[PDB]
């Protein structure tokens, strides 16, 4: 089935401004589309902000300002912030949409008509800042902004309250059989594999029915009302996870605005979503509550969703995205950010591990070779030459050099984003080997012929190995790839992902008095 590969972030809550956890989220959705574009697939990157609810109006009462004007205040932090951040989004959705809200009309109607919704009562405990609904068991004794004692979460340590209102309740009860039969009979849909685990566990323990409405004066009346009655608003989160089909739903111009709504999502092939990038905090809604509603509403389900090791949302000691960035390069922070951290909290982010894999891998290992393999001095001609015989230890590096985009591409999809950088990076390494041990600089005088050989498969190792780095270092690989001369065409599709797809004869770019791809740090 050829469809629209279509990856999304969560939509981040704008009760305050955008920090490395929503940066975070939003480089794995893009990364993820970015591989799938340059295997010359059909992509739709989606990613956004979540407007609605008590969180956010009061957070926009706190600054004394009215929800609406807060909201799109912080909202445009969001849309600069990942402007700036230079990735390459289809469309940035906000609840706040008058099309979005038509969406989850319609959802909340089909569940209704399904008997899936009917009115009763929340009696329990509920966390505001998580917007969570949370029994006894998962719940403790702490202290609010005060230093009063309270009871708050252990998900999140945020301070919760008791809620006794009656509200519209989801039948998600009737839900626990199917969501297990589809947990077992899809095992990749959930990533990694000990989150998916988790989730069966919570699942094989029973599931209570969910409120998905709210009575209007909890919420500020700052929502989506329920259709058919005006005194209740629509639970925040599934108002927040529908932005996933209406987004499947919108028609952009070239200018990023939506202009459409179409009543099917089918029209556009998008839905259901290949991969929802999400944070381990939200794992719940989107492997429970989610496919519960579209098993309910007759929808297709998600194919995975990745839930890394950060937090969505969080937090005197900083990390400023851009300013890290303004220091260190952005295609730089973004390759120590998706080579650090695995799927885990920990991860040495200091400027020392920073500094150290910059020099390391990017200057030492990447750039080191790109320089040799294109200077004056090794390259006399300054094009690829032709590869005369190729000796046992050639093909060895040239076998390597055609397994790696099979095996990236495998990561990619898992995705494990950690493990293809590795895997194109020990690539690297090798080919650095085979350099050092052929001292190339020493063939130019003694043996002009087995020179050609020698460069030619390294021109062509650091195509191969920067074409899989492309999604992570978007603007290095063009300069890269200018370097070498590769033409446009070669620079993208499965076609050149083979070895020897750019012929002998081709020119180099042109250099620059002085010219470094990454330039190394102090310390
Ligand atoms: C449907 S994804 C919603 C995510 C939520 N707004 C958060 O920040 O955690």
């Amino acid at each position: 089935v050829e469809k629209v590969f279509f990856v999304t972030s969560p939509i981040y809550y704008v009760n305050a401004a955008p920090h490395i956890g929503h940066v975070y989220s939003t480089l794995i959705t893009d990364v993820i589309g970015r591989y799938h574009r340059v295997k010359g697939e059909r992509v739709f990157a989606l990613t956004g902000t979540d407007e609605h609810g008590q969180k956010v109006a009061e957070a926009a009462k706190q600054k004394q300002v009215s929800p609406y004007d807060f909201t799109t205040a912080v909202a445009g932090e969001f849309k600069k912030c990942f402007e700036q951040m230079d990735y390459s989004i289809d469309y940035f959705i906000r609840t706040t949409n008058e099309q979005h809200k038509a969406v989850v009309k319609e959802l909340w109607t089909k569940l209704e008509q399904k008997g899936d919704i009917y009115l009763g009562r929340y009696e329990g405990w509920y966390s505001i800042s998580d917007e969570s609904f949370l029994t006894p068991q998962n719940i403790t004794d702490g202290v609010d902004k005060d230093g009063n004692p309270c009871k708050v979460s252990l998900e999140s340590g945020h301070v919760v309250t008791w809620v006794s209102e009656e509200n519209y309740m989801f039948r998600l009860s009737a839900f626990r059989e199917r969501l297990l039969e589809w947990y077992h009979a899809n095992p990749g849909c959930i990533v990694p594999e000990f989150r998916r685990r988790e989730v069966i566990r919570a699942v094989e323990k029973g599931l209570p029915d969910l409120s998905v409405s709210r009575a209007r004066a909890t919420l500020h009346n700052w929502a989506i009302p329920v259709p058919g009655n005006p005194d209740h608003c629509v639970y925040v989160w599934l108002d927040a996870l529908t932005n996933y089909l209406t987004g499947s739903r919108l028609r952009v111009d070239e200018s990023g605005k939506e202009v459409s709504l179409v009543d099917d999502f089918n029209e556009l092939e998008r839905f259901p979503a290949d991969v929802h990038v999400i944070g381990k905090d939200i794992l719940k809604f989107h492997a429970i509550y989610w496919p519960a509603f579209l098993l309910s509403a007759g929808l297709p389900l998600p194919k995975k969703i990745v839930a890394h090791g950060w937090w969505t949302k969080d937090r005197g000691n900083v990390f400023d995205p851009v300013e890290k960035a303004e220091e260190f390069g952005y295609d730089a922070l973004k390759y120590f950010l998706l080579r650090e951290s695995g799927f885990s909290d920990d991860g040495d982010y200091s400027d020392k591990n920073m500094i150290a894999r910059l020099n390391g891998e990017l200057a030492d290992t990447l750039g080191n070779l790109v320089m040799r393999c294109t200077s004056a001095k090794i390259n006399v001609n300054g094009e690829w030459p032709s590869p005369a015989a190729y000796t046992e230890e050639d093909e060895s590096l040239i076998q390597l050099i055609k397994d790696l985009p099979g095996t990236a591409d495998h990561y990619y999809l898992i995705p494990d984003i950690q493990k293809a950088i590795i895997a194109v990076f020990d690539v690297l390494r090798a080919i650095n080997a085979y350099v050092t041990d052929m001292a190339p600089w020493k063939l130019v005088k003694t043996d002009p012929e087995r020179l050609r050989t020698v460069l030619y498969i390294t021109l062509e190792g650091v195509r191969v190995t920067t074409l899989l780095l492309s999604p992570i270092l978007p603007r290095k690989s063009v300069v890269i790839f200018d370097m070498l001369g590769v033409p446009e065409v070669h620079r993208k599709g499965i076609e050149n992902f083979e070895f020897g797809a750019v012929p002998p004869g081709t020119r180099l770019g042109p250099a620059v008095e002085g010219e470094v791809l990454f330039s190394k740090r102090s310390t």
